[PDB]
This record gives structure tokens, sequence and C-alpha cells, in this order.
């Protein structure tokens, strides 16, 4: 029937169309007869003047106003005349101007991605709105040039994808700045735009790393309660609560081990709690695990070897063995008399040990073996001029400071019949009453011996002589066991002379005689 | 010195050596002297037989309870001679066997490894304890062929450090969830013993697998009055995990609108989508709804879906019309196919129920045709007449199409205005009086009466004469009448007059009617 395109958004009196004469109607029809026009929407858009008789715009037309998003938009205008009654309907189209934007819902919009997340994987954007219709709507979206991400849009509807090219790492890049571009094709053409700052979240990716797998410490033997060993030190390269570690002992350790040592959970310092001893061990070796805080928590393993130092804290300890009570006069040098084994519990220069004894002592020491000691005898020994020796020997610990460790030992000597029984002085002479009875003692004689026991006793004896064989009597007799003289004569008258023999009871037994003289011959 | 060399644990009473003549002793000697051997430890290793005067070994001799694990191991031995006091040192040197197999802490040992472990990364693993000494002690390992994990031990020293387990390949918890290996260490002695340790590795699962729908997009067709709390469809997410990790939570998006949320609510738990508000398709004609799925784990992973709802227009409102352009006259001589009033039609509802159908009344002249869409125009056509029918009232009645139908109707009336058509007409023509003889002036005589089938001033009747040849004759103009009422008045003691009956509307029509007195008195 007839149709008029108008422009959106045109001048204030802009030219539609000449409908009155397109109808066959001069103006000087359209004065007298009732000029009405009615329409839907707002119906005051369009207004037609009657003295040139032309219909132009009243107010701004805003299609999307009206129509919305719509693919085609017409008004539909209605034109009644009075006398006689008439009625036109006309439609106008209103054509669309690219004179909306591309209008994203947020000019700034942070996303949150987990640092851990694999490729392939998709994160929804919402795309810009558009009032616009065809060609002058947005189509073309171009996102920044980036290493890690890329765009995805499906072609039909549904919220576009953000595809993970390479991996993201919270370390190496804090955050991330991007800046999307919805361009559509229009004249003329719009511009849209939304920068993305997108913050790389801490995922516990990173184990906690020592220095190095194995640390080597030196400690003394007797150190006191609580004394520190070494601290060691853990690395973590993430953030915060999976940033810190705690320190502590592997489940694999000794009872003994936990019984020596201890160690903060906090600080990671080891102390002592327990007596430790060179001698009952020389060196610990421990194994340490350190744990962060994170939920997929990762362990951090590192073995401490500590040595301890034998420091001299322990007497030699010595043992007299093979206890041999007599020891010859006689004997020769070169005989060994008693065994003696010594030993130490140190271990190293203070355990060494070097022994000695008197130096003002015939005795002289050698060993053979190891520290196994034997007394040897040394120079020349006389029973009656020292009797006993009661050796003092003492056995030196060296190191600083150096220990000593002494033993008494007890050693005699035994009697050897080396000497002879001896009368106080030769010779000895006596005088015995005339009228002497029968048993009668007249004198004693008297012996003397150096030695000891059997080889100390005396035993006196008398000698035959020629006088005995003279035929008086067995004269005189004498008790080996006193020295007691006996006469059992009545002196006469008609020199005596005779040898009184002490001996010995020694195997090689040795006896002296003296001259006894008595004078009588009254 | 003396050196005789014996293998830990032999036999009871097995030769060492002839210490007797070794020592320049001879048996003479040897029996009345009292001949003694000692030593330290047990001191009960080794013991002389006199009668040959030969050495020999009197109990089990355990070097690993004597030496340790000491490099070398020796035997102290002094004898001891009286009569003369004589003392000889003899030491004895233990020779080692490979009798004591590598032994491992323990047989079975199980490790716990997570699946998120990346590569290079080892594992502390004691090595195997072995008492022996020398050549015979273990220094070679030997890990189970495994395609994940190579072994790996330090070469300067055993016991220096344990030895560990590197990771070639990861490890994922759904394709594998346990793994047996055997570590074998061997030590170099003759015969060669082994030492074992079976380890049974477990794999953690790692929250390492994101919550995924069967497809990122879905399409629900749902009616537009649906009650309060009717289901529109209920969602799926995949999840390859175990346990916390494994059941994921449904939500909504943090960018959907209010209305959205407004009018749709989704259960948690079971993911299923539905309307608590009532939606209608003039306010909205469709959803789109982006969804958001998250597991329990504590690195927990998102999953995203997002449906389109299409709300289906149903016929829930009357076609609302509107009659424009009153018009109250009706003029009778209106030619056919002349247009009376206007009819606008305009409905809520689209489609099938958007169509609106009118109508009029069957038994009427009057037609009703459109020209252009949906704007109607009532036209009449055929002739019609003010005195055959007085007024009309047109019914319009407005039919929305689908199933059910609607129903709007609309009444309008329209008058027809009076036209002047129609003539003055007398009972019967003619009519004739006779007059009283002796007839006084200014009397009444007759009253004549007209009727007409207009209306107003068409229908008003006025009474006139004419003039007439008796009253040209100048005799008289006979009877005097009343316009208004048509009365006949005689002022005086063959009369043929004409009687016009005539109208009062400015196109007036008249006729006339004959009127007769006789008076000769
Ligand atoms: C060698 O030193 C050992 C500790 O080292 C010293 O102490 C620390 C604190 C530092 O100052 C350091 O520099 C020192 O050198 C020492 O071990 C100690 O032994 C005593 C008893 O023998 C313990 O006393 C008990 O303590 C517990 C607390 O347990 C703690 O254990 C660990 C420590 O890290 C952690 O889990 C906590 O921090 C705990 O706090 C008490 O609970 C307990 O009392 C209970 O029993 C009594 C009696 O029934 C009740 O009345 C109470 O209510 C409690 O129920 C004891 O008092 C002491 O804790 C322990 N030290 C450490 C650090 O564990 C060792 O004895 C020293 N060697 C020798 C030979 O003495
Ligand atoms: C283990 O040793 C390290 C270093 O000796 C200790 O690290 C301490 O804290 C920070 C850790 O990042 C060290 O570096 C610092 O980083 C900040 C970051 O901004 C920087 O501003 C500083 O200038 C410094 O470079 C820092 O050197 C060190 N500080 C102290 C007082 O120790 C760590 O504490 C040790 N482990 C434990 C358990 O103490
Ligand atoms: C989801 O649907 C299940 C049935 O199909 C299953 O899920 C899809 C995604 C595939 O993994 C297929 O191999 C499965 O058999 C139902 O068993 C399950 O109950 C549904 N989910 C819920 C929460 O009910
Ligand atoms: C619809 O009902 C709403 C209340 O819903 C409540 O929660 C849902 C999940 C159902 O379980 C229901 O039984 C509960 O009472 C009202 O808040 C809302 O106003 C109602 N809308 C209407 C009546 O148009
Ligand atoms: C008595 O002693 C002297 C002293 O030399 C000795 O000559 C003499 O032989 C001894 N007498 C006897 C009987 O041996
Ligand atoms: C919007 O589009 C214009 C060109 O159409 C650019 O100049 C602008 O920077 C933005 O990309
Ligand atoms: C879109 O993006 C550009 C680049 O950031 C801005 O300059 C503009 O103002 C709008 O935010
Ligand atoms: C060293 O000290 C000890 C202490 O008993 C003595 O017995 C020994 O004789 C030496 O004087
Ligand atoms: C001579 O001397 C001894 C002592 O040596 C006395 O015992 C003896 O009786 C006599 O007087
Ligand atoms: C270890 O290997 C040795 C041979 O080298 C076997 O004899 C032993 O039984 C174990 O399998
Ligand atoms: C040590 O390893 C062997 C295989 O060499 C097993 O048979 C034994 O049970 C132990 O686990
Ligand atoms: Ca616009
Ligand atoms: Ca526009
Ligand atoms: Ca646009
Ligand atoms: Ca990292
Ligand atoms: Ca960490
Ligand atoms: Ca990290
Ligand atoms: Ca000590
Ligand atoms: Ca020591
Ligand atoms: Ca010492
Ligand atoms: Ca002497
Ligand atoms: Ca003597
Ligand atoms: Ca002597
Ligand atoms: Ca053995
Ligand atoms: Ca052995
Ligand atoms: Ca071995
Ligand atoms: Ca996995
Ligand atoms: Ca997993
Ligand atoms: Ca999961
Ligand atoms: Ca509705
Ligand atoms: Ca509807
Ligand atoms: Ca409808
Ligand atoms: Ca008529
Ligand atoms: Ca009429
Ligand atoms: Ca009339």
């Amino acid at each position: 029937q007839l149709h008029y395109s108008v422009p959106e958004e045109a001048k204030h009196g802009t030219f539609v169309g000449r409908i009155a004469q397109d109808l066959g109607l001069e103006l000087t029809e359209l004065v007298p007869r009732l000029f009405r026009v009615a329409s839907k929407d707002r119906g005051d858009l369009l207004e037609v003047n009657l003295q040139n008789g032309i219909l132009f715009v009243n107010s701004r037309i805003d299609r999307e106003e009206l129509c919305g998003r719509s693919a085609e938009c017409s008004i539909h205008l209605e034109v009644i005349v009075d006398r006689p009654l008439q009625v036109f309907h006309v439609e106008v189209e209103v054509k669309d101007i690219n004179d909306n934007p591309p209008m994203f819902p947020a000019t700034q919009k942070a996303l949150f991605i987990l640092e851990s997340r694999l490729l392939d994987s998709r994160f929804p954007l919402e795309g810009a709105s558009d009032a616009d219709v065809g060609s002058n709507a947005l189509l073309t979206y171009r996102l920044s040039t980036n290493e890690h991400f890329s765009l995805d849009v499906p072609p039909n509807v549904k919220p576009l994808g953000l595809v993970l090219r390479k991996p993201l790492d919270r370390e190496e890049a804090a955050e991330i700045r991007l800046l999307l571009t919805a361009t559509d094709g229009g004249k003329p053409e719009l511009t849209g735009t939304v920068q993305l700052l997108i913050t790389v979240l801490d995922v516990n990716d990173n184990a906690p790393v020592f220095d190095r797998s194995l640390y080597t410490v030196k400690l003394p033997e007797n150190v006191p309660n609580g004394t520190l060993v070494i601290k060691v030190n853990a690395s973590d390269l993430d953030e915060g609560v999976n940033g810190d570690v705690m320190y502590s002992f592997s489940s694999d350790v000794s009872s003994d081990i936990k019984s020596k040592f201890h160690m903060d959970t906090v600080s990671g310092e080891i102390t002592v709690i327990g007596i430790i001893d060179f001698e009952e061990s020389k060196a610990y070796k421990i194994p340490l695990e350190a744990r962060d805080k994170g939920f997929p928590q990762l362990p951090g393993h590192c073995t401490i070897l500590v040595e301890v130092v034998d420091a001299n804290d322990n007497a030699p300890q010595l043992t007299v063995s093979s206890l041999s009570l007599p020891v010859s006069e006689d004997s020769q040098p070169g005989r060994v008399v008693t065994l003696i084994s010594v030993f130490d519990r140190d271990s190293g220069a203070n355990g060494q040990v070097t022994c000695s004894l008197t130096p003002h002592i015939p005795f002289k020491l050698v060993s053979t073996f190891k520290n196994y000691y034997s007394l040897v005898l040394d120079s020349a020994l006389d029973r009656e001029t020292i009797a006993n020796y009661d050796v003092i020997v003492t056995a030196r610990d060296g190191g600083s400071p150096s220990l000593w460790a002494t033993a008494s030992v007890s050693v005699e000597v035994a009697d050897v019949n080396d000497n002879a029984p001896l009368f106080a002085q030769p010779e000895y002479t006596v005088f015995v009453k005339e009228n002497n009875p029968p048993g009668a003692h007249i004198f004693t004689v008297s012996a003397m011996d150096a030695d000891a026991q059997e080889n100390a006793l005396v035993s006196y004896s008398l000698v035959e002589r020629r006088v005995g064989e003279r035929l008086l009597s067995s004269y005189v007799s004498v008790h080996a066991e006193s020295g007691k003289v006996f006469a059992l004569q009545p002196l006469d008258h008609e020199l005596l002379q005779f040898q009184v023999s002490a001996r010995d009871a020694g195997v090689p037994a040795l006896g002296s005689n003296v001259t006894l003289q008595v004078f009588v011959l009254d």
C-alpha cells in the first residue's frame, strides 16, 4: 500500500515523504476536511504541517526503545479524513543506525585461577551487550597476545571460553593482565574494551629442600643436659601456610637415638637429653623429615651423622695376675716373678698406657705383648740384707689430662742356706769344780745364724779325739737342742781340749766347730 | 708372638696348632709343670690337651660376638708354666666366613605417596644390615623391574645415608591404586646370601580431576503458567576422584541476574532446577543460566554448564480491543459501501493465540472488512431506512484462536438520523361539511387532522389554504385556518377549497386534501 523508510535519530523536521500528493489529494482538500493521524507506541514521533503539506520528525526516534533487539521495525499509522469519511493505512519502517557501541557488563573484571590447573581447561566469560541488530552488531572478539592463554568462541547463545595454552605458576608470574576488545562491523566503527586482571593462586607444589642430604657435626662425650648440636634449615618456595615448614624426626629412628637426642618442632634445633658415651656408641645417624602446612603437604628429608669424640674420662684398669709368693735368694737375673694385665676403656691417644715402677728397686719391668707386662728380676739379691719388697706399680694414662692407676704388690724372698752357724768367739775355756757330781751342767755353748728356719737350725755335736781312745770315759754329753754340756765324772789328778761342732739343717748343710778347753788336776 | 688362623664357628676339637713344639717345649716338661692357657673375652674358646701337647677349639667361636663389625679379629691367649715361671703369648686370628645374610630392618615396609608428586623426587629407604666383615658384606642393591620407579644408592660407602627411590614416570591413583615391588640386597661372598624387603606402596588420591558435565550446554522447554515449585531439569556432573574429592556441590554462577535468581532455584545436593516464581512470556522470552559446581577437596576445581530455557506463549490474555471514531449520526441517504466506525484490536499474546478473528451479527446488513494487517473497519452495505429501522446496536465478537480459545465482545450503539423523505397524509380525501343556516361570526366549524411517518420538524403538520377560483373571484378567502391545529372558522351566516398540509423541515414536502362546505341559507 505505502512504505516510507526513515533513519533512526534524525534532525528535527526531517523530510519523510509527500504523503499528501501521493494519496491523490491536494492541500486545498486537506485544509477543510478533518485530518486525523493516529499511531501506536508513542504516536507523537512524527507530525504533518499543513501550510506546505509535509510530514516531519518532531521528537527523537530511538528504534531500540520501541522494537528492542528485533529484526524488523515498523510503525503503523492510520489516517482518517471526514466529509466524506475516508481511511488510509500507512506503515513507516525505521532504519537502524550504529549508534550503540559494544558494552561490556563491567570495564574491569578480576578472575582467580589455581596454579595447578591443567591445560585445555576453559573459563566462562560474559560477552558484551549490544542493542543494535544486523551487521552493525558485535561479532568480532580480539584477545591480547598472551603466551599462557588463548580465546575460544562457539559458532552460533553460549558464553565464550578462555583456554589455558601454557601452564601457570605463582612464583614465576604472580599476576597476569590482559585486555579483551570487542569490535562491531558498523559505520562508524565502535569500541568495546574489558581489561582482565587475573591473580595466580599459590598451590603447594614446592617441596621443602635442605642445603645437602647429609651434614656432619662433631660432639664431645660428656655434654651436659640440653646441649645444642646443630640447627637445620629448610627452604620452601611457596607462600604463607604452604611456605613455612615444621621439623621432625623420621618414624624409622631407633629408640636409643630418640632417647639421647631431641628436636624442637618449630625451631628445628637438636639438643641432647640423654647421657651419651663414646664407649657406648661412637656415632649416631639420624634421619630428619620436614613438612609444610599445606593440605597436599610434601616432605623434605636429610640425614645428620654426628660423631662423638673420645675424652679421657676413664682410668686405666689393671689387674695383677699369677701371684708368686716365693723368690729364691740365688735367683739369677732374667727370671720373671708375676704377671700384669693393663686395660683402658678409652680409645686412641688416651687409650695407650705406659707402666713403670719404683726406680730404687733391683727389679725391672718389661712387656712382651700388647698391654701385658711381665715383672723380670734384675741385679743380685740377698735375703738377710733385705727380706721382702712391697713394689708399687704406677700406670700412666696419656692425654690431657693424664690419669694414674697404682697397684701394691707384696713379694717376699725365700731363704737359701748360704750362711754357716757361728759361735760368738773362739776359743772357749772353762774350769770345773774338783768334786764334780754326775749329770751336772758345766757350760752352755752358743751359736747363731743369719738364715731362717732349718737353715738357721743349730745342731751341736762332739768330736771323738785320741783322748777318747785313752779310755777314761765317753766323757761329757751335749744336748743338740740347747747346747748344754753335761759332766758325769768327779775330777781326778793324774789339759782337755775338744771341738764342739754346730751344723745347719739345710740341704747344702754347713757347719763350724769351736774349741772348748777345760783344765783340772785337783 | 705366634700366629694361628682359625675359621669362625669350627667343629669341636678342631686342630689349631702344635703349640708345644712350636714354643720349644718338650712333652716331658709339659706334663708335670702346670701348663695354663688363659684369654680375655670368654677365655674358654681354646684349650690344650696335654697327652699329646696340642691346641684345639673347646667352645663355639662366634666372631661377631667378639669383634662385632670390626675389620680385624684376633684372640690373645697367654701361656703360663711353673717351675721355673715362664710366660708365652700367642695370638690367634679369626677368619670371617659368610654365615650372616644381608638383613633388612623389616621384611615388609609400606610407603604412602601422593599422586601429585613431581618427577625427580626421591624417597628415603633404610639399607640392609650385615654382621659379616670384609668382601662378604653387602654392597650391591637390585630393585624390582618397575616402570615408574628407579633405585638410587650413594657410592662412597654403605650406611652413610639411606638409599632413595626416584620417580622416573609420574603416577596416578585412578590408573594404578597400589604398587608392589621387591628390593634385593646381595653381598659379595661365597656362597652368596640375599636379603629382601617387600615394598607395598599406595597411591594417595589428589584432587586433580575437575568436575565435568555431559555437555557444555543443555536445552529445556518450559510452560508459562507452571505452579510454585515446578521441576525444570536435573543436571549431572562427572568426577573421577575419590571420596570427598569425588562428590560435587551444585550452585548458580556469581554472574547470574537477580531476576534469574528470583525465578529459578537449585538444590545443592540434587542439582535440580525448580521455578519458585511466576514466569511470563511477555516479561521475558527466554532465560540463559550459568551454573557452577565445586567439589569438597581443598584444592577444589569448578565445573561450568549453561542451561537455556525457552518460555512458551500460553493463551492467558484476552485480545484487548478499543472502539474508535464514535459516529452518532448516520444519514438515511448514505450509499452502500460506506464505513461507519473504527475498531482497533490488539493482543498481548503471540503466535497461534496472537492472531485474532473478528465477526459481527449474521442477521445484519452491515459487513466487516479489513484493509491492512489486524486493523478492521466496519463498512455499511445495502440500503437502510429510518422509519423501517430506528437504531442499530452492532455487537462485534472477537475470537482468539488456539487451545483453549479466548473471547472478547464489544457493544456499539449507532443511531440513524431522520431525513425528510415522506409526505403528510390525511385520513382520507375528500372531506365535506354542512354549516349551520344561521351561522354566527367567528364560529368553530371543524378540526382537520394530518399525520406523517417522519420525526421532529419533518413530522410537523402545518395547515394552509389555496387561492382557488372562488377565492380569486374575491367573494372571500372562505374559512380561515390555524396552521398549528387545522381548525376552520366561519364568519358569515357551494364552496370547494383545497387544504394544504405541509412540513416544517428545510426540505419541506406537502400534500393537499379537498374540503367542501355547503350553505345556501
Ligand atoms: C635432660 O633434659 C631433658 C629436657 O631438656 C631440658 O628441658 C627443656 C625444657 C629445656 O629447658 C632444656 O634446655 C633442658 O636441658 C629432660 O627431659 C625432661 O624430663 C622431665 C621428667 O623427667 C619432663 O617433665 C615432664 O614434662 C611434661 C611435659 O611434657 C612436654 O614434652 C614435650 C617437650 O617438648 C612436649 O610434648 C611439650 O612441650 C610438653 O610440655 C609434664 O607434663 C610432666 O608433668 C606431668 O606429670 C606430673 C606428675 O604426675 C603432673 O603433676 C603434671 O600435671 C603432668 O601431668 C613432667 O613435668 C620434661 O618435660 C622433660 N623435658 C622435655 C623437654 O620434654 C631430661 O630429664 C634431662 N635428663 C636428666 C637425666 O634429667
Ligand atoms: C633459613 O635461612 C634463611 C636465610 O638465612 C632465613 O630466611 C629469612 O627470611 C627471609 C625469607 O624469605 C630471608 O630472605 C628475605 O626475604 C625478604 C622478602 O622480601 C627480603 O625482603 C629480605 O631482605 C630477605 O632477603 C631472610 O634473609 C632471612 N631473615 C632472617 C632474619 O633469618 C630463614 O629464617 C631460615 N630458617 C629459619 C627456620 O629460620
Ligand atoms: C548421573 O547419571 C548417572 C548415569 O550415567 C552415569 O553418568 C555419566 C556422566 C557417565 O559417567 C555414565 O558412564 C554413568 O553411568 C546416574 O547413575 C547418576 O545417579 C547421575 N547423577 C546423580 C547425581 O544422580
Ligand atoms: C512460592 O513459594 C515460596 C516459598 O517456597 C519455599 O521454598 C520452596 C523451595 C518450597 O519448598 C515451598 O514449599 C516453600 O514454602 C514463596 O516465598 C513465594 O512467595 C511463592 N511465590 C508465589 C506464591 O508466587
Ligand atoms: C773346725 O773349724 C776349722 C776352721 O777352719 C776347720 O779347719 C776344721 O776342719 C773344723 N773341724 C772339722 C772337724 O771339720
Ligand atoms: C575499538 O575499536 C577501534 C577501531 O574500531 C579501536 O581504535 C579501539 O582501540 C578499540 O579496539
Ligand atoms: C576499555 O579498555 C581500555 C584499555 O584498558 C581502556 O582504556 C578503556 O577506558 C576501557 O576501560
Ligand atoms: C696407688 O694408690 C692405690 C690406692 O688404693 C694404692 O693401693 C697403691 O699402692 C698406690 O699407692
Ligand atoms: C748362748 O747364747 C744363746 C743365744 O744366742 C743362748 O740362748 C744360750 O743359752 C747361750 O747363753
Ligand atoms: C639372592 O641371590 C642368591 C644368588 O645370588 C640366591 O642364592 C639367594 O637365594 C637370593 O635369591
Ligand atoms: C624378600 O624377597 C623375596 C623375593 O626375592 C620374597 O620371596 C620374600 O618373601 C621377601 O619379601
Ligand atoms: Ca539508538
Ligand atoms: Ca541503533
Ligand atoms: Ca553495535
Ligand atoms: Ca609452583
Ligand atoms: Ca610448599
Ligand atoms: Ca607455589
Ligand atoms: Ca665415658
Ligand atoms: Ca671416653
Ligand atoms: Ca683413659
Ligand atoms: Ca744370704
Ligand atoms: Ca745356715
Ligand atoms: Ca740366706
Ligand atoms: Ca658367626
Ligand atoms: Ca661371619
Ligand atoms: Ca654378609
Ligand atoms: Ca589424576
Ligand atoms: Ca586423583
Ligand atoms: Ca574432584
Ligand atoms: Ca501471560
Ligand atoms: Ca503468554
Ligand atoms: Ca491472546
Ligand atoms: Ca425515510
Ligand atoms: Ca427519514
Ligand atoms: Ca416528514
